[PDB]
């Protein structure tokens, strides 16, 4: 699904996550640590008890924005979400953390089902 | 209820917004055009019939947050939204688009609620 102007951009670019809350109301936030795990998967840092991951944790709905601002260029990827606080992607985690930011709390794992651009 | 920071931060980067459909899914995408009408509202030119649209127009539904990627600075503005097709917010929509894009169909107009500095 992920080609590569897709993966300039998700390397370039601050990932702007949108969820939603059990009683509806949408949220937004930037994740920098958002990263490709794979060609269907995208990982984060879960630094916070945000309301990012409480939104996760109670639904699963996710959306994620990359935007080149001046290049006028972006995409949004769909998915679901999941908080993991143990085994392999957390552990994968830990290391990418080291000498960048604190231990994570968690690892989110968003899997990647629809892809829109944003132009 | 506004501060010069977060005028800089309106004023240099681009406002995403996310909203919510009747289903409870969350949409993120860009508007370049979110400016401030006042210290509690935003207005943007709509352009399209597009999700951002469809939402406000369902429920009203709104945060819009921007990011300075490099100072690490950021906020996020929450409130109620709703889509305008004539009168002065539309005629001062129009005129601006000139020499900038296309005529708007309508005008976004966020009243804003609360604002949250993400830090």
């Amino acid at each position: 699904m992920i080609t590569q102007e897709m993966k300039d951009l998700i390397n370039n670019q601050l990932a702007m996550v949108a969820t939603v809350d059990a009683k509806g109301q949408p949220n937004i936030g930037p994740k920098r640590s958002m990263r490709l795990w794979d060609d269907k998967t995208f990982i984060y840092n879960e630094n916070t008890d945000g309301q990012t991951r409480i939104n996760i944790e109670d639904n699963g709905k996710i959306e994620i924005a990359f935007v080149d601002r001046e290049r006028l260029l972006g995409y949004r990827f769909v998915g679901t979400a999941e908080i993991q606080t143990e085994g392999a992607y957390y552990e994968a985690a830990k290391k990418w953390a080291q000498g960048r930011m604190g231990v994570p709390k968690a690892v989110g794992i968003i899997h990647v089902e629809r892809i829109f651009n944003l132009q």
